[PDB]
């Protein structure tokens, strides 16, 4: 196992309100690494630790190159520390903010990407359910590298489990069975999926007010629209993605998975095989 003193500790990454991400050079081999380090005496007395268990599980699962790697984690008296790759390029929400709004080479290559990860995930039967662009973070080569996987929840294959119970997320992307059954699918993550594309074509989210129960009632009852300019195949894909009805959302299991997806004409110009050798679009 590595220890605190295996590494030389740089800049704050990020600052969660359980955690805190800090670059580190390993001293052996000279890499990289964001740390995440959590106190457990906060942990255990904010009872954050069912949060810290599934994170390590989740990630343990995960092998692919759209998601952040959880390369090591080791203790000391007072902290836990996992070991992460480095998205270099920080969030994808920094983008979306400094740009305004995606041309729609680069809204269909990131789609792309989002796409092909949730494949991968869903196929391992696991459901994100914090799936934002804040939790989307880009790596040295602009690829993204999803994280966040603490409010994920790994499926029961021996139950066939298609949902799960635990009431987590954010409120600008939760879906509305979260809201109104009281629990969560893989198709949720569909959800997430469109109101992400609607917002890196628009700039904001669909669901937008000043409050969460504001974006609550405007989720449950599909209360949105589209700016003018909104690229006709992107909005027919929302429409697909952005539906009350969880079993109707293109990509979901029962309207036969990621195929029919992948298939959308909005992919028309996509080569899904080698999404992560490409150059992606410059923004
Ligand atoms: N692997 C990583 N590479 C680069 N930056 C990261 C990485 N992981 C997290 N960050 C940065 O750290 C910030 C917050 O990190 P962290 O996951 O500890 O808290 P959080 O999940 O955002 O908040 P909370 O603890 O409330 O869930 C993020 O905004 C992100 O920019
Ligand atoms: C092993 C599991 C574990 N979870 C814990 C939570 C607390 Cl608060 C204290 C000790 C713990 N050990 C473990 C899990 C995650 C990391 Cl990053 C390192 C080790
Ligand atoms: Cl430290
Ligand atoms: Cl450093
Ligand atoms: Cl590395
Ligand atoms: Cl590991
Ligand atoms: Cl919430
Ligand atoms: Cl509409
Ligand atoms: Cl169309
Ligand atoms: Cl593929």
């Amino acid at each position: 196992k590595k220890r605190p003193e295996d590494f030389k500790f740089g800049k704050i990454l990020g600052e969660g309100s359980f955690s805190t991400v800090v670059l580190a050079r390993e001293l052996a081999t000279s890499r990289e690494y964001a740390i995440k380090i959590l106190e457990k005496r906060h942990i255990i007395k904010e009872n954050k630790v069912p949060y810290v268990t599934r994170e390590r599980d989740v990630m343990s699962r995960l092998d692919h190159p759209f998601f952040v790697k959880l390369y090591f984690t080791f203790q000391d008296d007072e902290k836990l520390y996992f070991g992460l790759s480095y998205a270099k390029n920080g969030e994808l929400l920094k983008y979306i903010r400094k740009i305004g709004s995606f041309d729609e080479t680069c809204t269909r290559f990131y789609t792309a990407e989002i796409v092909s990860a949730l494949e991968y995930l869903h196929g391992k039967g696991i459901i994100h359910r914090d799936l934002k662009p804040e939790n989307i973070l880009l790596n040295e080569d602009m690829h993204i590298q999803i994280t966040d996987f603490g409010t994920a929840k790994v499926l029961s294959p021996e139950s066939k489990q298609a949902r799960a119970n635990s009431f987590v997320g954010t409120a600008q992307y939760v879906s509305p069975e979260l809201l109104t059954e009281k629990s969560a699918c893989k198709s949720s993550d569909l959800w997430a999926l469109g109101c992400i594309i609607y917002q890196l074509v628009a700039g904001l989210p669909p669901f937008r007010a000043g409050n969460e129960g504001l974006i609550f009632a405007k989720i449950i009852k599909l209360e949105y629209d589209f700016p003018e300019k909104f690229f006709p195949k992107a909005r027919d894909l929302v429409e697909k993605l952005l539906v009350l009805d969880a079993t109707k959302r293109l990509g979901c299991e029962e309207m036969e998975g990621y195929g029919p997806l992948k298939a959308h004409p909005f992919f028309e110009s996509v080569t899904w095989e080698n999404l992560h050798q490409q150059t992606p679009p410059k923004l």
